[PDB]
């Protein structure tokens, strides 16, 4: 049914024998996933079909992702108005999915798809359970919290925001404890003062080193106080204190938001 075009489980660019070009995911429940076909938002990649016969998911196709765009933009950096537009749009997408009680759980630049018209869209949701990259994982997940909240996605998006600004990954760890300790060295080792209940987390150890907290002026330097304030709220340790997607959309950082068009080399 599909003429495979290129390898993008495994994901292929494919052509429907409708002429439509799509992203085809072969996975190698069915009722629950099918509900997502009719929940649509401009900032979420559209799920066109679900087929189980091996599980195939057919998605709308977009040509580039934010990881490729950040690498292409690394000599100059993404312009601040575009960073701001992308952050605003991703928060609109998260506000929508969270309002329908759907979490992403695995946001990273390579799952954020962009087009020539200035849009960015959430893709590659980690909905199966409902080298692994840990750089965007919320600290409650790393500490073994059994129940994720919407706050895990805000953490990941804050890490992505910092990376778009500074052109380097915020917390590039290579094991769960290295990831945790990279977070602790920058934001301070969490305690009951800033995160009530942290010492009760399944994987918390009293023997964790106690690092002091750095300053956000050192963390995302070029960024102004509106952006640093929003980032600090997206990176609160306590998931209950971390800002929601809806509240973040009202932050003063977005008062001058626009929708620029990026320069894409396809
Ligand atoms: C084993 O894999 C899976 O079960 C699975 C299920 C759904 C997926 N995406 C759904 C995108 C979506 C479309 N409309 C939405 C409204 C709200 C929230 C999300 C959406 C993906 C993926 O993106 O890969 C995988």
């Amino acid at each position: 049914n599909f003429q495979k075009v290129e390898k993008i489980g495994v994901v292929y660019k494919a052509r429907n024998k409708t002429g439509e070009v799509v992203a085809l995911k072969k996975i190698r429940a069915i009722r629950e996933i099918s509900l997502l076909k009719e929940l649509n938002h401009p900032n979420i990649v559209k799920l066109l079909d679900v087929i189980h016969t091996k599980l195939y998911l057919v998605f709308e196709f977009l040509h580039q992702d934010l990881k490729k765009f950040m690498d292409a933009s690394a000599l100059t950096g993404i312009p601040l108005p575009l960073i701001k537009s992308y952050l605003f749009q991703l928060l609109q997408g998260l506000a929508f999915c969270h309002s329908h009680r759907v979490l992403h759980r695995d946001l990273k630049p390579q799952n954020l798809l962009i087009n020539t018209e200035g849009a960015i869209k959430l893709a590659d949701f980690g909905l199966a359970r409902a080298v692994v990259t840990l750089w965007y994982r919320a600290p409650e997940i790393l500490l073994g919290c059994k129940y994720y909240s919407t706050a895990v996605d805000i953490w990941s998006l804050g890490c992505i925001f910092a990376e778009m600004v500074t052109r380097r990954a915020l917390f590039p760890g290579d094991s769960e404890i290295d990831q945790l300790f990279r977070i602790f060295r920058t934001l301070g080792t969490p305690d009951e003062v800033v995160w009530p209940g942290v010492t009760s987390m399944p994987d918390y150890k009293p023997s964790f080193p106690k690092w002091a907290r750095q300053d956000f002026s050192k963390v995302v330097p070029p960024l102004d106080e509106d952006g640093r304030s929003l980032l600090s709220q997206m990176l609160h340790y306590d998931p209950n204190k971390r800002i929601s997607a809806k509240a973040a959309l009202a932050h003063p950082f977005f008062q001058d938001v626009t929708k620029p068009v990026p320069h894409l080399r396809l």
